[PDB]
């Protein structure tokens, strides 16, 4: 079934020279074994416990700026009483209102907001109880108001310098969203009263009667000082169920008892809340509720016979039919595959609406950004769908704010517009002149499996509340339809909730926070969860963070672990990037993990390559490498001012937004590095070429071999591989090495890291670097085991190779594990050290060479 062992050929010159470094080390070699049939293992090989911890709380004070957490002394608020700021705030603002018209007839469209009529029993509620939770329907104006009304009646009670509020979003959108829409509700733009903070981005507001968006990952971060200077905690959205929402709510318990001036408020949908009241000591519910119309349902047997539908040509719920319906319905329901959506059937459906009469906006929930694509390329195909007619706007989290904000807008009448979005329009926003809402009846979801470390961007069933809220959205304006795509045997063989993501993400990142906060033990904490993940979810986390030497046997914090906590990226990637300072290749591999938190720059469409994509990964055979190398181009013609950057970015067919965010990341998780004390220069920008030799490239690659493991892949032919499970698999289309057309490709080495493992269809590699045999036993590779001339990595691929050699190359492993730690005891040891280390770290640096394998990427052969 399997291939041969791979053939190594490995230059006896380079072979004595590890066993020599090995010999200087005085490292424990596994000698050889006796007989054949023994395969001998070549790998190798505190603090006291706490019990439980409570994140201080301290409310505003004039001389404190909490969103910088600084004091303030330069300025002359440093001094100033908190009566004259409250004072000279409310008299900024009286004298606003009165001047401004625009300003006036905004605050008209505000008291018209269903939430208004329960301004004062909102505010009443929060002065006297700890914690509370405001439930009401999407669209009442919980996120974008209370906030507010709690700042106001500061302002407007002499108060002002007492009120610093902190919001928390599910999402990155609906922070920078909302803060953008709030300031534009007080005439001003973000940086006056009401600012953002999300990962690698933030405009942060005044130090006093200020309120601050931001995701709940900015706010666990800043909690290891506290919550330092805040009168209020709003956490918005918590129906959403967002792992680390949940999370907060733990801590935020835990703050409530010992710290109880402090207010909390929950802001909710209509779900049954009964599980978090509860949970916050049986606090009070604040119902809001306003206009609402019925809305009438229909289901896939519905659609499909009002519009005549005719298609192409879990047990399928498209078989089973009620017999009050057309033989042709039954026959054509049946023909649709469930596990797709219906696309053609849409488009019919917007057809139909139009033959009603009554014009307002059409909102389409589709799960990614993929099935909006191709939904909106199919509409556009079709000129019936122009702009004569139609508005079809998309909707998802990896579009400017530009077009984001376009869906609000209102149309000329005779055209209809037509919203393709996510779930972020089920509870998060709401669209207005919807009258009309066509449901695929489904989520998207990550599906993470640590056994074989398989993604799936999986497509799932929706819940019964989901289709309900969904349904909820075309009932604002006037009585609405709503055309749900799958069928009525289907709805009732849905789960009334979608599954919490605490059962189903990975924790390790919650892990680390609950060490750096200083909260107890891992499983302890998250036992007090409202609903505490599976065990074996809390023992992967201790796995993962035990292989990492982020935390000890007694599973306290190590120096490591201190560094990947503060660290916004995942474990494996920050101990990378530590790696990457010791080798004085730190800016470049800041720069890989800085892009795996963004989309591609690259605009490929969803396919193949271009020549100019493909140019820029030069003859490394990586995607990797394309990155860093239009990283180099793009801040080399940006030299050149914005429009010069503008015209390279749409000349190379680059996304610049994502190119401007990754650099901004890069240089985040440089400053962090800094203060943790890496020296300057172990972080510079270095240039490279990626043709001719280079070294400091050589061991980034080495260095990513690390972070993406256990991805790891060999090439067949064609595009199939196999990977560490032993299965097949594809190489995706995005990538440099897909083959562009039908000449293959000649592949130095068979051997890729690669960043995702997809599941979809077939199991895809993403983001694909080639490395050589001996980065694959250094850095891509826990378990090896040697009968003598053929080693097994990890009891899935063979090597042909010298014995000495591979236990030689798994003792450098341990060597450079072992400087990690030596490193993160005192970080600037790496500005100078001792001869024996530097030998250690020139030998890896001569294995990650191409010619240390016998390759020659000049030679294209
Ligand atoms: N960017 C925006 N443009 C136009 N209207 C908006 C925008 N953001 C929010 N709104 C409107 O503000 C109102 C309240 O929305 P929001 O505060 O998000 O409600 P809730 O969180 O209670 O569901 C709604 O009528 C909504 O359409
Ligand atoms: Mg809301």
């Amino acid at each position: 079934e399997t291939v041969e062992p791979y053939k190594v050929n490995l230059s006896q010159d380079l072979e004595h020279q590890l066993q020599n470094v090995i010999q200087e080390l005085n490292l424990e070699i596994v000698p050889p074994p006796e007989d054949p049939f023994l395969p001998v293992v070549l790998n190798l090989g505190s603090q006291r416990q706490n019990q439980i911890g409570v994140v201080p709380w301290s409310p505003p004070q004039s001389n404190w700026n909490p969103w910088t957490s600084s004091n303030i002394d330069e300025g002359p608020l440093a001094y100033a009483t908190p009566e004259q700021i409250s004072m000279d705030l409310k008299n900024e603002l009286m004298y606003q209102l009165e001047q401004d018209h625009d300003l006036q007839a905004i605050l008209q469209e505000r008291e018209l907001l269903p939430v208004k009529k329960f301004e004062s029993e909102i505010l009443e509620a929060i002065s006297q109880n700890s914690v509370i939770i405001i439930r009401g329907a999407t669209g009442c104006g919980k996120t974008t108001q209370v906030p507010q009304f709690i700042l106001d009646d500061f302002i407007q009670n002499d108060r002002a310098a007492e009120c610093n509020i902190v919001v928390t979003q599910p999402r990155r959108i609906s922070a920078v969203s909302v803060a953008e829409r709030v300031a534009y509700e007080r005439g001003e733009e973000p940086g006056k009263s009401c600012g953002y903070s999300v990962r690698f981005e933030s405009v942060l507001p005044r130090p006093h009667a200020s309120i601050m968006f931001c995701t709940v990952g900015v706010l666990l971060r800043k909690l290891e000082a506290g919550i330092r200077g805040i009168s209020h905690v709003i956490v918005d959205e918590i129906h959403e169920r967002d792992i680390n929402t949940d999370f907060l709510l733990v801590v935020l318990r835990d703050v409530v008892q010992a710290y109880p001036e402090v207010r909390i408020v929950l802001m909710s949908a209509t779900i049954d809340t009964s599980m978090f009241c509860e949970y916050f000591f049986n606090c009070p519910i604040i119902e809001v509720y306003g206009r609402t119309y019925p809305v009438q349902e229909y289901f896939l047997e519905d659609c499909i016979q009002m519009t005549h539908f005719v298609p192409p040509p879990d047990a399928n719920c498209n078989l089973i039919c009620g017999d009050e319906y057309g033989p042709e319905t039954r026959m054509s329901m049946a023909q649709l595959n469930e596990k797709e959506t219906p696309f053609e059937l849409i488009e019919a459906l917007l057809k139909y609406i139009e033959t009603l009469n009554v014009p307002g906006a059409v909102l389409v929930f589709l799960p990614g950004w993929n099935l909006i694509y191709t939904m909106q390329k199919h509409l556009e195909m079709n000129p019936h769908f122009g702009s004569h007619r139609y508005q079809i706007l998309p909707l998802h989290s990896q579009i400017p704010r530009e077009e984001q904000r376009k869906v609000f807008d209102p149309v000329p009448s005779g055209v209809t517009k037509v919203i393709l979005s996510t779930n972020i329009a089920e509870t998060s926003i709401t669209i207005n002149d919807v009258v009309y809402v066509i449901d695929s009846c489904k989520q998207k979801v990550k599906l993470f499996t640590a056994h074989n470390n398989m993604t799936n961007y999986a497509t799932v069933w929706a819940s019964k509340t989901n289709l309900e809220q969904r349904k909820g959205r075309a009932g604002r304006v006037r009585p609405g339809f709503c055309f749900h795509l799958c069928s009525r045997a289907r709805f009732e063989r849905l789960e009334t909730h979608m599954t919490p993501e605490m059962f189903r993400t990975p924790l390790h990142e919650i892990a680390l926070s609950i060490k750096l906060l200083r909260l107890g033990g891992i499983g302890q904490f998250l036992a007090k969860a409202i609903e505490p993940p599976p065990l074996d979810a809390v023992i992967e986390a201790e796995h993962t963070l035990r292989e990492l030497d982020a935390l000890d046997a007694n599973d306290e914090l190590t120096p490591l672990g201190r560094i990947l906590a503060k660290l916004p990226i995942e474990p494996r990637f920050g101990k990378m990037m530590i790696m990457g300072c010791i080798f004085y290749v730190g800016d470049a591999v800041c720069t890989i993990s800085a892009a795996t938190c963004f989309p591609e720059p690259f605009i490929s469409e969803g396919k193949r390559l271009g020549y100019v994509h493909r140019n820029f990964a030069g003859n490394r055979f990586s995607d990797h490498v394309a990155l860093l190398s239009v990283f180099q181009a793009w801040d080399d013609a940006r030299m050149g001012g914005e429009e010069a950057e503008i015209r390279f970015c749409e000349h190379k067919r680059l996304n610049m937004a994502t190119l401007r965010m990754t650099w901004e990341a890069k240089v985040q998780l440089k400053e962090i590095l800094i203060n943790s004390g890496f020296p300057e220069d172990c972080l510079l920008t270095q240039v490279f070429t990626n043709t001719g030799p280079d070294n400091n490239l050589d061991v980034v690659i080495s260095l990513l071999a690390f972070g993406v493991y256990p991805n790891v892949c060999y090439h067949k032919e064609k595009r199939k591989i196999l990977t560490t499970e032993g299965r097949n698999a594809l190489i995706h289309k995005s990538s440099v090495n897909c083959p562009f057309s039908s000449q293959d490709m000649k592949y130095p080495s068979p051997f890729f890291v690669f960043g995702e493992k997809i599941r979809t269809r077939a199991i895809s590699a993403k983001g694909m670097t080639l490395v050589t045999p001996l980065q694959l036993l250094l850095f891509a590779s826990k378990k090896v085991q040697s009968d003598g001339q053929i080693v097994l990595v990890d009891d899935w691929i063979r090597l042909q190779i010298s014995h000495e050699a591979a236990a030689c190359i798994t003792a450098l492993r341990a060597a450079m594990e072992a400087l990690v730690v030596e490193v993160t005891k005192q970080p600037n040891i790496i500005s100078q050290l001792d001869p024996v280390n530097e030998h250690m770290l020139n030998m890896i640096r001569q294995i990650s060479r191409p010619s240390a394998a016998g390759i020659n990427l000049m030679i294209d052969y």
